[PDB]
């Protein structure tokens, strides 16, 4: 249990939903942010229907990089509310499953997590601060734990 207060709160729930109306042009940022930072991504998305695709055409990012706002918002409300993060445990085991099904490790969250708080200080830079950094962070941080613990275990 961490503490989280809702002006932490407010701030990754008010940045987002002002990202939110651009958030197709947003999810394309984040991804091709990711798959320039570490190419070797691209191949976990390099097959669509069981054929080669070239990975930045794959209909796939832009509702993946979608989730990934989305469940981050949603882990600020509930670190808030609860101080952790809690992911109803199918969604959460199928979550954990299909991520090392497709081997993404540590350093994929790290690199993800670095072009997530650039895209954000890009997208909204008048509200960009070390606490707005600070929150989607943490919010981050707590959310791929709860993955990671799916993925660990076996
Ligand atoms: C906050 C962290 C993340 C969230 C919330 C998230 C969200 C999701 C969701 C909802 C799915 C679909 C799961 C399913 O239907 O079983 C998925 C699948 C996937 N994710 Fe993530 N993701 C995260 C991090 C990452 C990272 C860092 C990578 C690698 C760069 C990655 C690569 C993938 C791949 C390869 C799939 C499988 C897609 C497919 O089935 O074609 N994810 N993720």
């Amino acid at each position: 249990k961490i503490v989280f207060t809702e002006e932490q709160e407010a701030l990754v729930v008010k940045s987002w939903s002002v990202m939110k109306k651009n958030s197709a042009e947003l999810g394309l940022k984040l991804f091709i942010k990711i798959f320039e930072i570490a190419p070797t991504t691209k191949k976990m998305f390099s097959f669509l229907r069981d054929s080669p695709i070239p990975a930045e055409q794959n209909p796939k990012l832009k509702p993946h990089a979608m989730s990934v706002f989305v469940m981050c918002c949603e882990s600020a409300v509930q670190l808030r509310k609860t101080g952790k993060v809690t992911v109803r445990e199918t969604t959460l085991k199928r979550l954990g499953a299909s991520h090392s099904k497709y081997g993404v490790v540590d350093e994929h969250f790290e690199v993800a997590k670095y072009a997530l708080l650039e895209t954000i200080k890009e997208a909204v830079p008048e509200m960009w601060s070390p606490e707005m950094k600070v929150a989607w962070g943490q919010a981050y941080d707590h959310l791929v734990a709860a993955i990671k613990a799916e993925m660990n275990l076996s």
